[PDB]
């Protein structure tokens, strides 16, 4: 029944160079597909491709997005924005606990306007929002 959209923000292309993007985005693409869903991806270190992405999606037929904006979490207030202006809902992914971290990385721009927020799990984090997902789906 539905499309879905991954978006990666800076460098994860580097993770597990060990899960590596690719090897979560292939398995996000199966379970979605097991479940009858279309699932697309990206990743980018260029915040303007991210909401380059974000804006076709709103034209594409998207119907929920999974982001873990990495770094941007903290700061690009521009992909909160997209986020928004699309009115596609969507869950915040984190690999790494940011509460064990630098106080500055307690917050996010997106967390507030999020369904929900899984953060800390690892690479499983991302098959975990697919799972919350699917379901806020019916």
């Amino acid at each position: 029944q539905g499309t879905l959209l991954v978006l990666h923000g800076p460098n994860l292309n580097l993770l597990g160079t060990s899960t590596t993007l690719g090897q979560i985005n292939q398995d996000l693409e199966r379970r979605a597909r097991e479940a009858g869903h279309h699932l697309l991806h990206l990743q980018s270190n260029a915040e303007y491709e991210l909401i380059d992405r974000i804006h076709a999606a709103r034209d594409e037929g998207v119907d929920f997005i999974i982001i873990n904006p990495a770094a941007f979490t903290h700061t690009s207030v521009a992909l909160r924005d997209a986020l928004l202006a699309v009115s596609i809902p969507f869950i915040e992914v984190h690999l790494s606990n940011v509460h064990k971290r630098e106080p500055f990385r307690h917050h996010s721009y997106f967390s507030d306007v999020a369904v929900g927020v899984i953060c800390g799990l690892g690479a499983t984090g991302y098959r975990l929002a697919l799972e919350s997902a699917l379901e806020q789906l019916q």
